């Protein structure tokens, strides 16, 4: 299938413990696809003071289009000193690993695979 339902543990910044995916965009985007398929990817919600206390490159989950089943459409999109390796709509958030941290919510997404 070209897209998957998935519903993401929306984390806290301050409980996530791996900060993030890998060292390369490349890697990066790997490991989130990776995570994505074995359910063990969160999301955290940016606001102000979010992206510096995680790990850069940074994976964002963006709208792809304006939502089946209440699942959003997205797609991935690395950003590393400023530049982003993708184009897409809106940030949902940005994608951590999840080891076992409580959530506070679920987001149920659509992601283009």
């Amino acid at each position: 299938k070209t897209h998957v339902q998935l519903s993401l543990p929306v984390l806290q910044v301050r409980d996530v413990l791996v900060r993030g995916f890998g060292d390369s965009v490349e890697e990066v985007l790997s490991e989130a696809r990776q995570h994505l398929k074995d359910g063990t990817c969160g999301l955290v919600e940016v606001e102000k003071g979010v992206l510096p206390q995680l790990e850069q490159p940074y994976v964002f989950i963006k709208r792809s289009d304006a939502a089946p089943h209440g699942h959003v459409m997205v797609e991935l999109v690395a950003e590393l000193e400023g530049i982003q390796y993708g184009r897409s709509g809106e940030t949902l958030g940005v994608l951590v690993p999840h080891v076992g941290e409580i959530p506070v919510a679920y987001r149920k997404v659509l992601l283009r695979k």
